[PDB]
């Protein structure tokens, strides 16, 4: 793991230090606080707030009832079609490890050592330069492994 960031302040917005070529890993460790409604990891084209930066990959756990993960893409401030994963491995009051692997045609996401979902590229991964983490979550560390 390279360019490791420890105990960032949330919301975190930071520049990904190298290109997201296939085989690249983003490793995020943290825990979900007890009153958590949702949080999100956003892979962004830039960090502009107005107009809001495009989000190539929105990864968004929600914690109401059984919960879900919602994945989507924001282009010119418009959300596309949602892809919802109902079998969530996140729970309130539990620690997690998210590993996002970038492949040629999609992201693959594993949580706590177990494959969770695939998400097909809607924007070219070469446009992504910014990692954003927002909402009710505590991040212990963020690390990269570049191919
Ligand atoms: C129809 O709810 C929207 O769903 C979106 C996901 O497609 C996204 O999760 C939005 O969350 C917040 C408001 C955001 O990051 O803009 C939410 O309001």
């Amino acid at each position: 793991l390279q360019n490791i960031i420890y105990n960032p302040v949330i919301p975190f917005v930071g520049t990904i230090p190298d290109q997201l070529d296939p085989g690249t890993l983003i490793v995020i460790r943290g825990h979900v606080p007890s009153d958590a409604d949702r949080f999100q990891v956003d892979l962004q084209n830039g960090s502009s707030v107005k107009p809001r930066a495009d989000v190539a990959f929105h990864f968004n756990p929600r914690f109401k009832r059984a919960g879900c993960i919602v994945c989507n893409t924001l282009i010119n401030e418009k959300w596309g079609r949602e892809e919802i994963t109902y079998d969530t491995p996140f729970k309130r009051e539990k620690s997690f490890e998210i590993v996002i692997m970038v492949l040629k045609d999609k992201f693959q996401v594993a949580v706590n050592g177990k494959h969770t979902l695939l998400y097909g590229h809607r924007i070219g991964p070469e446009k992504i330069d910014t990692l954003g983490i927002y909402g009710k979550v505590n991040i212990h560390s963020i690390g990269f492994s570049f191919s």
